[PDB]
């Protein structure tokens, strides 16, 4: 047998275009980005606004204790920096160190002046998956590129968890990792020793699009992973066939402020 999830990405690779684009932001809750879009182009790098969406997703697991950043911060995938920034505003962290790949098609490091910017050190040109392990007390790891192929975001996540495997073995407090595609076999079983050695549990922030079933593994959340990925699939099958559409539910951005930290 399958996992409800598997039933899920077909009924997805299904859907018709039109479809599709109206089932992605129905009912979730999205952050209005209309003046971050338009700080970005202006070259605003000291009125607040969050480099990307991933600013308001990690705050969101931040104040419900899911992850808890602090001392030196990793952040794997750094791409434009949504996460790295973030942590950086917050009293625990010390210092903030970015990888991201880069190059064509993959998002470069943007230089901001949110609060604590300082603090973060942001490199491109760097594939993780070959990088030797550093020190850590927090570790995120936002990496997972979609594929309508369940195979292909099985073994992506895979990879990824491998990789993880090496920096959480350096001894880190707190993590905060991707989970592309949580449902496919070759994740599960790997999910599922990774969490028997080290712990944390799988969520589901709403801020995630429809369009896909990614979750994070964070050190601040335990539970049943079967159960915690069912539950999951079982809200994106029911909003798929729930056909009545509103689009999202707008909430305001993360404001991370200006300024230099001591
Ligand atoms: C093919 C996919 F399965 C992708 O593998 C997944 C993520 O496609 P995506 O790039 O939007 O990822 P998403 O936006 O959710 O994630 P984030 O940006 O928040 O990180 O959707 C599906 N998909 C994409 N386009 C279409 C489409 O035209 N028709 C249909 N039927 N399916 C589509
Ligand atoms: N092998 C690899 N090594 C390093 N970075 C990689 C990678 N494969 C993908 N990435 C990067 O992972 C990044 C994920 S971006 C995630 C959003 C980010 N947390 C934010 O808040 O802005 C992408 O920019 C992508 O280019």
């Amino acid at each position: 047998g399958r996992m409800l999830g598997e039933m899920w990405k077909a009924q997805l690779n299904q859907l018709t275009r039109q479809e599709f684009m109206e089932y992605r932001r129905d009912g979730i809750i999205e952050v209005d980005r209309s003046a971050a879009r338009k700080a970005r182009r202006e070259g605003n790098v000291t009125g607040g606004h969050p480099v990307s969406r991933g600013t308001a997703k990690l705050r969101w697991m931040v104040e419900r204790g899911f992850v808890k950043p602090h001392g030196k911060v990793i952040d794997l995938g750094c791409g434009r920096g949504g996460w790295s920034y973030y942590c950086a505003t917050l009293k625990l962290v010390q210092e903030v160190k970015g990888y991201t790949k880069g190059g064509p098609g993959h998002e470069e490091p943007v230089m901001m002046q949110s609060y604590g910017w300082n603090l973060v050190s942001l490199k491109s040109g760097v594939d993780v998956f070959y990088r030797p392990s550093e020190q850590s007390d927090t570790l995120l790891c936002d990496i997972g590129e979609a594929s309508p192929v369940p195979e292909i975001e099985e073994a992506r996540t895979v990879k990824v968890l491998q990789m993880v495997e090496e920096w959480l073995s350096r001894g880190v407090e707190d993590f905060c990792v991707k989970i592309l595609c949580p449902y496919m076999p070759k994740v599960l079983k790997e999910l599922e020793k990774m969490q028997l050695r080290w712990g944390g549990g799988l969520i589901r922030v709403p801020l995630s699009r429809n369009s896909n079933h990614e979750m994070y593994w964070v050190s601040g959340a335990s539970g049943n992973i079967t159960n915690s990925v069912n539950t999951v699939s079982q809200m994106l099958i029911n909003r798929m066939n729930r056909t009545n559409r509103n689009g999202p539910k707008y909430e305001e951005d993360v404001h991370l402020g200006s300024g230099t930290r001591a």
